[PDB]
């Protein structure tokens, strides 16, 4: 089964998921001098006031926080998007050292980690149907750099000890994801894919220009998680990022000059 190691990592995924070599794969390097400002792009609308978080879970490739998506409660609209996209979950990708960990890069620069808030287009009724559509999902990507602590991340960090190994979950209600956002909603956008299997080409990517800062103590707690299940040889969950893929016939648009 797939992972991030030498024998099951990103260079192997195409054998089970041939779309790994497809025409709109993610992540990509964002070349800031080639991205074009698009004045027709509307402001992003992030409406998280009624978000209802449910659980936090170690799924063997990251940890994720899941939300109630049975109603319009936490939604993303505007920007490049048509219609309403409901927040399903967020998760992170991170590195073994501070100089790597992000999936998207900016002028080849790698950040220490990357937060992905995963949303799906309500016109398709459920997320499984949405993943089969070219406009089915919208992922809001936020870079993390190491510096001052991010207070809105601390409640997450606090609970990671309880989900150390694959399969573990914990109650994670009343979490406000607005605490994970930077000040600015300036963004780049391009059509892409899921960055883990099945690698489906169903995502409108919205990558925020402004990173959030997290403390060294916060990211160190990410690095104490395990890929393995309890009772198996301990393999630290680090470097769970897919590298940049070919841009091919795609243009990255910027919301800002
Ligand atoms: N790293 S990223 O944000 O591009 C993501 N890469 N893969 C992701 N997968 C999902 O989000 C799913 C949401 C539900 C349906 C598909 C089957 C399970 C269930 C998970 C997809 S997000
Ligand atoms: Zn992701």
């Amino acid at each position: 089964h797939w992972g991030y190691g030498k024998h099951n990592g990103p260079e192997h995924w195409h054998k089970d998921f041939p779309i790994a070599k497809g025409e709109r794969q993610s992540p990509v390097d964002i070349d800031t001098h080639t991205a074009k400002y698009d004045p027709s792009l509307k402001p992003l609308s992030v409406s998280y006031d009624q978000a209802t978080s449910l659980r936090i879970l170690n799924n063997g490739h990251s940890f994720q926080v899941t939300f109630d998506d049975s109603q319009d409660k936490a939604v993303l609209k505007g920007g490049p998007l048509d219609g309403t996209y409901r927040l399903l979950q967020f998760h992170f990708h991170w590195g073994s050292l501070d100089g790597q960990g992000s999936e998207h890069t900016v002028d080849k620069k790698k950040y220490a980690a990357e937060l992905h808030l995963v949303h799906w287009n309500t016109k398709y009724g459920d997320v499984g149907k949405a993943v089969q559509q070219p406009d089915g999902l919208a992922v809001l990507g936020i870079f993390l750099k190491v510096g001052s602590a991010k207070p809105g991340l601390q409640k997450v960090v606090d609970v990671l000890d309880s989900i150390k190994t694959e399969g573990k979950s914990a109650d994670f209600t009343n979490f406000d994801p607005r605490g994970l956002l930077p000040e600015s909603l300036d963004y780049w956008t391009y059509p892409g894919s899921l960055t883990t299997p099945p690698l489906a080409e169903c995502v409108t990517w919205i990558v925020l220009k402004e990173p959030i800062s997290v403390s060294s103590e916060q990211v160190l707690k990410f690095r104490k998680l395990n890929f393995n299940g309890e009772g198996e040889p301990e393999e630290l969950m680090v470097d769970n990022w897919r590298p940049a893929q070919p841009l091919k016939n795609r243009q990255i648009k910027a919301s800002f000059k």
